[PDB]
């Protein structure tokens, strides 16, 4: 009642980690603290929220993917209406956790604000993605005062995936869209200078094209990419088609910035939650990974679920999908 | 709890309906598909939870006005506190029937976000009006998507009446209100282009003089006049003197585009619920009629209702007060 | 339940008040009715709410402090937090007992709508200052109606301490921030203008030197200004220094346009509720006066409470605090 006495808030103990290299940005790469490039590999698990409540947000989880499913990443997709359920506190309070574990697995967290939609208009795909710029910031001010200087804690994926579905949700406007991720950035870096930004472009962070004339004016930042199998329509299925239109599209950002396809799978069209975009045979899983190694391309695979589709495990006993399968190996023979 | 399975929604099912024209915007005109001059004659009836709460929302309503009182159209008068407490999936349903109903009977509605204040402040002349920028998206949205190809909704009345109360509410700007309506047609027309938006002026949708030099830059859309008899004031009370007082602030966007005066009416300064502005001593009536009917104006009376005023009835009997007894015999007659 | 029965709201009661002369912004100064010079001397008691959870909430307050405190000026520091927990309507009932105990003793009220941080981007630095433009501006609305022509209630201080916390809440920028201040004064002076608003610059309204080039343009306003004692660091300690960065930040506004110092003061060291910027041995509190003595300055102390600090008093008996006692010094002689 006395809402006077409600304390101020407090900052993740560095002390309680072990010792962690700090990723940056240098150019077009991510680097680590000695000095050696490094590359995310990993994958998305579900929200915080929808894992406790079925308590599979447990340490084993990180631990199964760390040692079993060569990550050295797994991001986090922060579901605005989740953040809203447990509130801050409590949500605040389990990604501490998340941070004691990946740090002594020795891997990296990526935080996403998990929205879909057109956040300068405030309108969203779904309802378990609205927010306002309000709660946006005020989010990203939470995170940047409670994890500064935690090396565990990468990357800050200011927005999932903007979309203004068709321009039903607004005018995109690329201009608008620059201006509030640099102010984002900006509130971010006034808090800690040591973490990366990830910004995203729009047709649900497919479409980063704008940024060849008009790139976030911000240094040591990254950007998003969601190159599911149907995003890219050629009349051809082949290698060189493909290849060409994702160079179009966001393959051209690898050259002057780093990339994280913080989204990406498949399933076949007639498998578990089979839906546009994500509809594929399995020759996209091949030719992603290729064109993801001859660009130096960073990822994290959607997702390691066996609810939320398309799936990377049919159980929680982990059992392979067909793109589980997949990136399983891709990871462990990277991870040599 | 599992907000990770909340459907995504639904349209309303266009078979459902019996064969009904479409009503669209030609020059300064409305005309229905078969080509022919087509006005909207009718009357609002009071927000869908105000007549449920008294169990008067009912096809049975409906049946009345159509076929007693020569109407073609009837205006919704949804108001935001009603749209919060019924919740947008409960007040969409009763709109469903609505739809049902008007089909069933060959009328047309008028969906009215009905607010009154200054929305680019969101400052409101009661909470009954209360919203924001983002929830009159919103309703938008989901009642685009929802009505998409249904030819008995042909109106989407934006934003009532626009008011800053002597500037008590805001700085009364007209480009800022003009870009702010060209942003909302712009998700309808993304969403469907069959439907035609009305757009209103200042001084509680009265004075359109803002549109001789900077009209809304958008095709398909009609205005709103709200012609109440105390508006205007003339020193001598007569057929001339209104007349070109109208002329002035709102008739003469009638000679441009189609206008529908959604609101109107009026009652004896001594009588029920008597308020500036509809104080009359009934010569008002057969004047705007006049002046509506030379200049080719539609309307909708406010309001069949017993217990808002002005009152077209005075109980649920449907017994006619002054001013509906005058408007109901118009009707009658028009549609002959 | 019937939303459309709840009432429009009610204006203060003028005539229930005894005689008191208005207060008014003439050049740098303010003046009584009279055409008197008059200076606001007193003091800032807790948030309504506050007090009223203690059973503190008293005429006699207000009693002790016009009688013995030699006060002509209480400021009431509005908390957001407890504007909403009480309600509107419940608050300004008790801000209405303000205004009668005040008038009845012949002092005078400051409103303030008491949050810090960045309203732009509506990020603060404590929930109990959360709130919105949009409510901010709803709280003006109300209070200027309310008080409307109420000579007791003599200034609005439009919003408490604006300040981007090292740009961690937003970008400063003095233009958006003059743009918004105009912009509610705009709406206040539509409603009422024999009001006197204040304005706050930066740095927890420390910060009044961009008036020097770019002030409020508007008439008939003041500037607040907060100067509490470790804000301006000289590296030797005396008046000269002091003055001289005052002079600087805050005191050349005074020569202008009437100032009013709505927070200030000091505790010890080691004193209870130290920190940061209110520590001082206490040389503070003759230098201040001085400075605000020699060029004219209004001012309320932080705070007439025993909990809240730095305190004036240390019990509800009012035990004067070091500071208290040497103020209530200070007010009682210059009553005389
Ligand atoms: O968050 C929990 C929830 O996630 C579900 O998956 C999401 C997925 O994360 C998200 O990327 C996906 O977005 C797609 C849209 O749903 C889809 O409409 C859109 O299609 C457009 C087409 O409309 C357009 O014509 O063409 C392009 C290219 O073909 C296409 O993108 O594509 C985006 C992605 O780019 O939505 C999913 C939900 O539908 C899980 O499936 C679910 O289990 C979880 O509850
Ligand atoms: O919604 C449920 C509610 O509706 C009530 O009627 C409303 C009516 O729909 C609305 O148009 C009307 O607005 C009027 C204002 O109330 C009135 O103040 C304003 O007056 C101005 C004057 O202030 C100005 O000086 O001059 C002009 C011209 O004379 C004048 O307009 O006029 C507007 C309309 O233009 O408000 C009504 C409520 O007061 C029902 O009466 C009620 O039963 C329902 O609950
Ligand atoms: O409202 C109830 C609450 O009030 C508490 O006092 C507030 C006080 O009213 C407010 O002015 C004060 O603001 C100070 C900030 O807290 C402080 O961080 C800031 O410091 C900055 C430094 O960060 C900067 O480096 O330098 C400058 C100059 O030295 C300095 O200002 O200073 C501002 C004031 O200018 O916050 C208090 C709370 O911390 C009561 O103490 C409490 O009992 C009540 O519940
Ligand atoms: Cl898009
Ligand atoms: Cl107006
Ligand atoms: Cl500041
Ligand atoms: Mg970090
Ligand atoms: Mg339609
Ligand atoms: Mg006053």
């Amino acid at each position: 009642n006395d809402w006077w006495d409600i304390p101020y808030p407090s900052q993740f103990d560095v002390k309680s980690l072990k010792t962690q290299s700090f990723i940056s940005v240098k150019g077009n790469k991510f680097i680590d603290d000695k000095g050696k490039t490094f590359t995310f590999r990993g994958v998305n698990i579900a929200d915080t929220g929808k894992l406790l409540s079925r308590n599979q947000w447990q340490k084993s989880l990180f631990e199964e993917l760390a040692n079993n499913w060569g990550v050295n990443t797994i991001r986090l997709p922060i579901h605005p209406v989740s953040w809203r359920k447990l509130g801050p506190d409590v949500y605040l309070g389990h990604i501490d956790e998340a941070v004691r574990w990946a740090n002594d697995l020795g891997i990296y967290l990526i935080l996403d604000w998990h929205s879909i939609g057109y956040l300068p208009t405030e309108q969203y795909q779904h309802p378990m993605y609205d927010t306002t710029i309000k709660e946006t910031r005020d989010f990203w001010r939470r995170i940047t005062f409670r994890y500064q200087n935690v090396p565990t804690v990468a990357v800050y994926e200011l927005f999932n995936e903007p979309t203004t579905m068709g321009n039903t949700l607004g005018e995109r406007n690329w201009a608008e869209w620059k201006t509030l991720n640099e102010s984002l950035i900006d509130m971010i870096y006034a808090s800690d200078k040591t973490v990366i930004p990830l910004v995203a472009g729009f047709n649900w962070a497919y479409d980063l094209s704008p940024i060849k004339k008009a790139p976030i004016e911000r240094e040591g930042i990254a950007y998003a990419a969601h190159p599911y199998p149907q995003k890219a329509k050629p009349e051809v299925k082949n290698d060189k088609n493909f290849f060409k239109l994702w160079d179009e599209k966001w393959g051209f950002a690898a050259d002057t910035y780093p990339v994280i396809a913080t989204q990406l799978g498949w399933v076949q069209p007639d498998g578990y939650g089979a839906h546009i975009p994500v509809k594929d045979d399995g020759s996209y899983g091949p030719r992603i990974v290729k064109y993801m190694q001859k660009k130096g391309v960073s990822y994290t695979v959607w997702v390691f679920d066996p609810d939320w589709s398309p799936t990377m495990i049919n159980d929680w006993d982990f059992t392979p999908s067909e793109q589980g399968a997949f990136f399983k190996q891709v990871m462990l023979e990277a991870k040599k």
